[PDB]
């Protein structure tokens, strides 16, 4: 595990460099905000990250579509999770374009890879 994980990171990294010079490597600073910071969708409705994946993916969360349950997402903290990529590479794509409203930038995948692959430590 990790292996791809890792990947990602020097993935989107090296995708979004070739979009912006500036940006080389990611942080484990900035995957918070933009995953409790209450945005709102094309689709008239407030939401956000921390609306299902509650303010801690590394916890357990909650779709607000069935009200079922959905266990730590932390992509890392689970063993069973991150496993592909070929697919992962879109599902992310298709989702913010199910979120936001389109597809999110690529310095904000790397750095919630990297909030994802960094915190490991869910409350209970
Ligand atoms: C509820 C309406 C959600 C909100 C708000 C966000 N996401 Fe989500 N996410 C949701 C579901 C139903 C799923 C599938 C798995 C599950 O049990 O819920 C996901 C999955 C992800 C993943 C994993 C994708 C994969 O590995 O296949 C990621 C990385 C993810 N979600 C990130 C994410 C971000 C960045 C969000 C805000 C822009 C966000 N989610 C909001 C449901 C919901």
């Amino acid at each position: 595990d990790v292996t791809n994980a890792e990947k990602l990171v020097y993935k989107y990294t090296n995708i979004a460099h070739s979009a912006n010079p500036m940006y080389e490597a990611p942080s484990i600073t900035d995957g918070k905000i933009f995953f409790n910071r209450k945005f709102k969708t094309p689709s008239g409705k407030e939401a956000a990250c921390a609306s299902c994946h509650t303010n801690n993916p590394a916890n357990v969360g909650k779709n607000i579509v069935t009200g079922k349950e959905i266990p730590p997402l932390a992509p890392r903290v689970n063993t069973k999770r991150f496993t592909d990529i070929d697919k992962v590479e879109d599902e992310f794509t298709k989702h913010c374009n199910d979120i936001l409203g389109a597809d999110c930038s690529p310095s904000e995948k790397a750095n919630f890879i990297a909030y994802l692959l960094t915190e490991t430590k869910p409350t209970k």
